[PDB]
């Protein structure tokens, strides 16, 4: 009965493209509660989490009289077909793998909606509540308890067949499905992810200081702290380094969902056209990927930082125009800093001139920083 329904649900899920499906109870996540409070205490959370901790750890609060949670995962591609080369004259930035193709929020919700209708169609007073990423639960906590994957040292839920390259989602129900068993930790004594993290944001095994994580930092709307400006590289959104160095992801490149295929021209886009992209064009080109959810400003800020990283002198005129003309202080200021960082002394005087016209105090500060960078590199070249 409930066993039959469970088997039928699994078969149906597989037929519509769910790559892994698991079951847990709707019991409280007691371990998670203590962890969330500790992470909060340490200042290690991002701010993208649901703020109400009781809601995050109590499925029965979210859906009254809940009895189970159905967890799903879909594998996403880890290699980009026909990836364009970034060259000296044509530098490109990169979106993380979780922002390739159609927004996973839409894809996984579409699958949950099907699973919900499957259950409701039985006409048995079944009630459900679904979420992907933007709901109250910890999707990883659910996935772990449901046997989808294990919690690895890089904080990823990691599956044996698909590695960590999976999107997660879940559906709370009032059906007393027999729960599954958590699976074995496979990390052993490996520390490759912790060693490779460019900022040391993985402060302990399975412990992220999100405030230092490049993935978080790419998504902030203000000025990027200077210490991270030389660590972001050419990343425009997200960071995949603690996954790509992982042995458990070796040879894991799954292309099972056509709409997830990256479009290289937006997944690995030319940086200079991003500096001058209209709101209309951004919405048309980028509007359906997950990495567009904060709008274009952080992407353009990151594009500026990437050009500074490449020391792309050919971008200097456009950065100079941005410094003067962009209505957003974060863009004007970051452009000024980048002009300094790129290191062409022919632009030092225009920085000095811009300083006296800029009225935003934070943008003014960034122009000062850019002037200082040029002074410092000028002195270094002269052995001073
Ligand atoms: C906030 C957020 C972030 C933050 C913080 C991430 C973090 N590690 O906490 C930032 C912006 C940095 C981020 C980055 C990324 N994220 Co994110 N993010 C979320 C979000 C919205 C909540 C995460 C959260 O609550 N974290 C709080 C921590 C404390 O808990 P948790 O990781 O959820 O749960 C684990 C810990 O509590 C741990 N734990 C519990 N008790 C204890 C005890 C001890 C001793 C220890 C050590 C650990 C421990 O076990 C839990 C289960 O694994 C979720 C969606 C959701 N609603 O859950 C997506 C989610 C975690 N993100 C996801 C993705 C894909 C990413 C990126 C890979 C994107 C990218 N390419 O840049 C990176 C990965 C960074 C990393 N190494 O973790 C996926 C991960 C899927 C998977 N297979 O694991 C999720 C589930 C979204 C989804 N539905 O697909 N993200
Ligand atoms: S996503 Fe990048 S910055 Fe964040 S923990 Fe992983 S490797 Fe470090
Ligand atoms: S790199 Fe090593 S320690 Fe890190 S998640 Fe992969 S197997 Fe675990
Ligand atoms: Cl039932």
């Amino acid at each position: 009965n409930v066993y039959q329904l469970k088997e039928e649900l699994i078969e149906y899920a597989k037929s519509i493209g769910v790559d892994k499906i698991g079951f847990t109870t709707a019991d409280t996540f007691d371990s998670l509660k203590d962890r969330l409070i500790l992470q909060e205490s340490l200042g290690y959370l991002s701010g993208f989490e649901e703020p109400d901790i009781e809601k995050r750890v109590t499925p029965k609060l979210l859906l009254p009289k809940a009895k189970s949670i159905v967890a799903i995962a879909l594998a996403y591609p880890s290699r980009m077909k026909d990836a364009p080369r970034s060259t000296r004259t044509e530098r490109r930035g990169i979106f993380c793998r979780a922002s390739w193709g159609k927004d996973y929020h839409d894809v996984l919700r579409e699958k949950l909606d099907l699973l919900e209708d499957f259950l409701k169609s039985k006409h048995e007073d079944i009630r459900t509540k679904s979420m992907v990423d933007t709901g109250e639960l910890s999707d990883r906590a659910v996935a772990e308890r449901a046997g989808i994957g294990f919690s690895a040292k890089n904080c990823m839920i990691t599956t044996p067949e698909y590695g960590s390259y999976v999107y997660l989602a879940e559906m709370i129900t009032n059906i007393p499905f027999e729960p599954d068993v958590p699976i074995e930790d496979m990390c052993g004594s490996c520390t490759k992810c912790l060693d490779a993290c460019p900022t040391g944001a993985l402060v302990n095994p399975g412990q992220l200081n999100a405030q230092r994580c490049i993935s978080f930092l790419t998504q902030t709307k203000g000025f990027l702290p200077d210490e991270f400006r030389t660590k972001i590289g050419n990343r425009l959104y997200g960071c995949d380094t603690c996954q790509t160095v992982c042995p458990l992801n070796k040879g894991k490149d799954f292309h099972l969902h056509p709409e997830m295929e990256p479009d290289p021209e937006i997944a690995k886009p030319l940086l200079k056209p991003l500096l001058a992209i209209s709101n209309r064009e951004f919405k048309e080109k980028f509007g359906h990927v997950s990495g567009s959810w904060r709008g274009k400003k952080p992407i353009q800020r990151n594009a500026i930082l990437a050009l500074a990283h490449f020391k792309d002198a050919s971008a200097l005129p456009e950065l100079t125009e941005l410094m003067h003309k962009d209505p957003r202080p974060v863009i004007r200021g970051t452009a000024a800093w980048a002009i300094g960082k790129i290191g062409d002394p022919a632009y030092a005087e225009e920085l000095e001139k811009a300083l006296e016209k800029e009225k935003d105090e934070e943008a003014k500060l960034e122009i000062e920083k850019g002037i200082e960078l040029l002074k410092a590199s000028g002195m270094t070249k002269q052995g001073l």
